[PDB]
């Protein structure tokens, strides 16, 4: 991709490394595609440059239907990472807007799509750390895509309401802590974008969990899905389901629900 094929139109915001813009990419076929363009401060360390490109290389290579797509990378030295932009926007707002017309089948499907992307990351022992409806983008009513990795992976040695006990307490982040967090995101999806522990302050959260308390069953949540969430919320990471098993349970629930609705 040539720099002249991307035109920047406005500031989108500042991310962890720079300097993120909204732009238009023009295809070799001539199609105009809307894009986000992440940049890295030219006035920054060796190491941040490294990390900003490391992130670009992961997103480039994941190439998963339920992970947000990288369109290209301009390496030369005002570096642009060109990401696909999704005008349906964030899942949480999408679920809010559409609560009155969405069916449970659709929410199970979204949960299943994110689970598959996670099982892929799990296969390569790659920890995402940011599995939340605010960080998932609606490509189409048929397709959701998990967003950017949690930036804490770039900080040398917080979404507290989404995090496992060992993450909060001990800064531990494993595929197992991602499973805990995935189930919170499913809770959000089955609650139409409701924020987890919305009645608590961040400091309250660890106390409630130690006492064995958990997020309640969303009203429209299939019981099977709630007991599945409750297994993900085991204090013991090793007692938690792996994403591969989650993918099988969710597919089973999807096929069950699909028959129910037709």
């Amino acid at each position: 991709i040539a720099r002249e094929d991307v035109v920047l139109n406005r500031i989108l915001g500042e991310g962890f490394f720079g300097e993120v813009y909204e732009g238009v990419y023009t295809n070799h076929k001539g199609e105009k595609i809307n894009v986000a363009v992440k940049t890295c401060k030219k006035d920054c360390t060796l190491d941040n440059k490294e990390k900003f490109m490391s992130e670009a290389v992961i997103m480039k290579n994941l190439d998963h239907p339920h992970i947000v797509k990288l369109i290209g990378i301009i390496e030369e030295e005002p570096t642009w990472i060109i990401m696909e932009l999704y005008p349906y926007g964030e899942l949480g707002h999408y679920l809010e807007r559409n609560k009155n017309s969405l069916k449970v089948l659709t929410l199970v499907l979204y949960s299943l799509q994110i689970c598959k992307a996670m099982a892929y990351l799990e296969s390569i022992n790659c920890v995402h750390r940011d599995i939340a409806v605010r960080n998932i983008l609606v490509a189409s009513p048929e397709c959701v895509k998990l967003g950017d990795f949690g930036l804490s992976r770039y900080i040398e040695d917080l979404p507290i309401k989404w995090m496992s006990p060992e993450s909060i307490n001990f800064r531990r982040f494993t595929t197992a802590s991602d499973v805990w967090m995935f189930a919170v995101c499913m809770w959000e999806i089955l609650s139409f974008g409701k924020q987890p522990f919305f009645w608590l302050e961040n400091k309250d959260v660890i106390g409630v969990l130690e006492k064995g308390d958990r997020l309640p069953k969303p009203d429209l949540c299939p019981p099977v899905l709630y007991t599945l969430m409750t297994r993900c919320w085991d204090y013991d990471p090793s007692d938690r389901p792996r994403f591969t098993e989650l993918v099988c349970s969710l597919s089973d629930v999807y096929q069950m629900e699909k028959d129910i609705a037709m």
